[PDB]
């Protein structure tokens, strides 16, 4: 009850680059039709102002976790934050399509650097046991309200224009820093060096990568840039693997992959990563377009599942000492599958928002905060304090990545859905109400498909072999 | 609220038959280490015990469902249930082998002709509709009544002889029988012929089959007599299916398998009867081994059940009325995995009886009677009253036969975890406190096999097209 001062004000600082992060990209999102409007953008720009932003988080977050190690996980983290806090005012005062797509880059190179030092810093500041359970609560708990926080600012702010949008990563970013700068203790002067080849091929591959499957739809996905840049990836991942092999300070710890669990364990993650980002998008598409409620509405409706998943949390902070991760795991994916369940079954156009969006909102919420807590532990988990850099940055990567990989399926099911029952491909505005009911179905038929890689993700949690003697007992 | 007496009595009369055929079953399986010990029987002897009332149990029940269209479903129901109390009386005074094995036989045959007669007279006397819906309700109802209300009888009469005990289907067979001449209804005089020649092809094809099942593991799984029974079986099933192709009175009516949602109905009523069987199997050995209770103790823990399950079978009669049946076998399908997924993880020996086993009990059978009405409801749709022998006959046998052919496969994983852990095979009363901890671990295993297999089950039954319009709405 009311911990120290230092204690909190450390906890919101680590969680602060993800609360960023999320909330800005939500606002992104948000605002993105305003942005081609008042600067008279092309479905190109389109693409790019997001595609910028996810190739620079995507590309160099590898990197990121490494120079972590290599200066200073404190000190970094500070030039992350200082970094995207700069791009977002970078990007308030763009005026053309160059600036903008230079801020966002940024934004990208900023988050790619101080995100996976976040973990990091979850992982490495407070010693394991109580503290780390907090950590990783708070880290959660915030991540979702950035998320939540972010829709609502770019509904209130749709109305003004979208230049005030940005501006609200300006004085979170600089209170999060003078947080980190006060609260966050610096560990001894344990100056490591950083191997450049494996750094440098790393971040080539997933950059090409990242470049590659966001230009597939646009450009056409056998088109030459496209196979190019992914033969491009492919050469860089296989040289990177070949150098990593003899590496003496490895990137990727490809050692510490012995034990299978800890297999186990990232690939829940990345799976759990992409049901729960699929699910963010499909409810975001449905209650903008089929309930027709704006932004700001989606928000405050989306706030129950903030305070929801604040409970499930510290449910599952407070149980995981006592039950093992995969208990917790099972549980918060029951909850999570009722939920997904009720709204697939008692769900169309025209529901009333306390009976049928509420409640399966808030057990959903309940549910994937049970979940995450012991995922992300059993992640890091067994590592010295000179390896939890690339682990935390791969755990962080395969989160993000699971996302719209499996998204993509999500969303080629309900167009084929919505084509099959009838319904005309195109904005929400052309469509009369038989294409809305047709769409409506799709999203329901979506839902299932994301219900059912829910039961594949607790098939692979099901061989989670860790005990919670290692994970949330300290020694 | 407090119907007809003419509607309870047939309702009672009709569902007495399989409340009479479980809990003779589960008597026998109880009391038969006793006929071994004062009989002085060998191991082939406890094998034909119930191999000959499984045999003609599954044999002739075919030749059952037809001969209810043959000769008149009350009259045949009237024979079987006398046949099988008939049975019992002579099995109650056996002094040898071959009289127990005959009266098993004779036991058999009037199952065979009257438990399909019985579903037929749950589809066939009340018409669709509210009344439909609560004659399925009371059938299963007393076919759970009547598995635990026999093992209660076997833990009670477990310290008298083994001849006392069947004689509990005397009362209760002569007051059915009673109750079924008074208040059931005949129809009129529309007399039917049979076919004899699809009826004894199907009878050899299913006998051939059971006696290979069962000869299975006690002779060999290779060897002639195993290797014959199933050749003449295959053989027997092709030409019976030859025949009916071209049935003027089809035996079994491929005509009525036009509709794919009918064939998914009853693919998942296999599976489904099979999980629960194997749930009933696994229960009732894990309780009387590894907590060390008396066959009357686990009857009078598995009352609970009956309750349960009685809640369960009111509340979806009543929604079936309203909500699908795809929806209501996914509800009870949830609630019978979370029941199973708390079972196999916080429940070990040495665990109480109100906190952990009452629970899980409970809101398993909450699930399952839930989920049983809407799939026998959508097995008994849109046939007519000269077609629904045949169609109960098949789902009947789909739900006995399922049950088995998993539960081997449940036995075989449990028993190979257990000798994984290093527990010795054989009875419990050698095996010391490790092997019995394996076995422990290893029930917990095959649960989780059988929550996968319920996995499937749902997976299945999402597939079930029917509205409940032509399931509970009469016309
Ligand atoms: C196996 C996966 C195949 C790789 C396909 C690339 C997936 C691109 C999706 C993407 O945008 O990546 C972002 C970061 O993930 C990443 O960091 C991507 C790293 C990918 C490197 C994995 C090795 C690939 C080797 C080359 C494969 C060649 C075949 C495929 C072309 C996540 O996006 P987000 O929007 O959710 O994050 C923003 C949250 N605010
Ligand atoms: C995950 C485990 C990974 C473990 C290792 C990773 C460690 C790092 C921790 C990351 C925390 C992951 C949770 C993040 C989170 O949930 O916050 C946001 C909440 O979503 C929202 O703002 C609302 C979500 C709404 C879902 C509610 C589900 C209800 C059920 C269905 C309702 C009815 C159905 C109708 C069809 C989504 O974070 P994000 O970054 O993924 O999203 C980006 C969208 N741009
Ligand atoms: C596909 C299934 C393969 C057939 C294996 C036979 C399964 C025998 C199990 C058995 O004992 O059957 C009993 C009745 O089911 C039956 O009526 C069995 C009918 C089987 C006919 C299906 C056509 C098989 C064609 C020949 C297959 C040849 C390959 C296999 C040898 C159920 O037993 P219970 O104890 O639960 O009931 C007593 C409840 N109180
Ligand atoms: C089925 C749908 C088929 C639809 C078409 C068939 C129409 C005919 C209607 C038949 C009704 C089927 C239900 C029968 C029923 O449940 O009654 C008995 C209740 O089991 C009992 O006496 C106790 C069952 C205990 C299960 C409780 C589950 C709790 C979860 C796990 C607890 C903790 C786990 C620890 C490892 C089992 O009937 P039966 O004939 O199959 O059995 C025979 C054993 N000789
Ligand atoms: C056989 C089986 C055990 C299936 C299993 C299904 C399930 O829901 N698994 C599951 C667990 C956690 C998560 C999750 N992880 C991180 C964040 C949010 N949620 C997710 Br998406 N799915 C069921 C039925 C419980
Ligand atoms: C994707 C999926 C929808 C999986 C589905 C699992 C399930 O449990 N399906 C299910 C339904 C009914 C029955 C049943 N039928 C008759 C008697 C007793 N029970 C059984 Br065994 N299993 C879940 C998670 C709900």
């Amino acid at each position: 009850w009311l911990p120290s001062r230092s204690f909190i004000a450390a906890v919101i600082a680590i969680g602060g680059m993800q609360l960023l992060a999320t909330m800005d990209s939500t606002v992104a999102i948000v605002a993105l039709p305003k942005i081609q409007n008042e600067l008279s953008l092309s479905d190109a720009g389109r693409s790019w102002v997001i595609t910028a932003y996810v190739l620079t988080f995507g590309g160099l977050m590898l990197l990121g976790g490494r120079l972590g190690d290599t200066i200073g996980r404190k000190r970094t983290f500070i030039v992350g934050v200082a970094l995207f806090t700069i791009s977002s005012v970078l990007c308030a005062v763009a005026w053309d399509e160059a600036t903008l797509v230079i801020a966002r880059l940024s934004q990208g190179v900023g988050s790619a650097i101080a995100s996976p030092t976040g973990l990091a810093l979850v992982a490495t500041t407070f010693p394991k046991g109580p503290a780390r359970n907090a950590a990783t609560a708070v880290f959660a708990a915030m991540t979702a309200i950035g998320s939540v926080m972010g829709l609502v600012v770019g509904g209130a702010l749709t109305e003004v224009s979208w230049r005030w949008a940005f501006l609200v990563n300006v004085p979170i970013g600089l209170v999060m820093i003078y947080l980190a700068r006060t609260a966050l203790r610096e560990t001894n002067k344990e100056r490591m060096k950083l191997d450049a080849t494996g750094a440098i091929l790393a971040t080539l591959a997933c950059t090409a990568a990242v470049f590659a499957f966001s230009i597939g739809p646009e450009k056409g996905w056998m088109s030459g840039i496209t196979i190019g840049s992914g033969l491009v990836a492919l050469a860089a991942a296989v040289a990177f693997v070949i150098v990593e092999r003899t590496a003496e300070n490895p990137v990727v710890p490809f050692h510490l992959f012995r034990d299978r669990n800890r297999l186990v364990t990232f690939s829940a993650i990345l799976l759990a990563g992409g049901v729960m980002f699929s699910l963010t998008v499909c409810i975001g598409l449905y209650v903008q377009d089929i309930l027709g409620y704006s932004a700001l509405r989606a928000g405050v409706g989306f706030i129950p599942f903030v305070i929801a998943m604040g409970i499930g949390l510290g449910v599952s902070s407070q149980l995981v000492s006592r039950f093992s991760p995969r208990v917790l795991t099972i549980g918060g994916g029951y909850l999570l599958f009722g939920a997904m369940l009720y709204g697939s079954f008692f769900m169309h156009r025209g529901v009333p928002y306390f009976p049928n969006l509420v409640m399966p909102i808030v057990v959903g919420g309940i549910g994937i905060g049970m979940a995450v807590v012991p995922l992300t532990l059993s992640a890091i988990a067994g590592v010295g304090f000179d390896q939890i850099g690339p682990v935390s940055a791969i755990a962080l990567m395969l989160q993000s990545l699971g996302g719209p990989l499996v998204l993509a399926v999500i969303q080629a099911v309900i167009t084929s859905r919505t084509l099959y029952l009838g319904g005309t491909t195109g904005p929400v505005k052309f469509m009369n109400d038989v294409q809305l009911a047709a769409l409506d179905h799709a999203y329901t038929y979506g839902l299932l498909w994301v219900a059912g890689a829910a039961i594949i993700v607790g098939g692979m949690a099901l061989f989670i072999g860790y005990t919670p003697q290692q994970v949330a007992h300290a020694q």
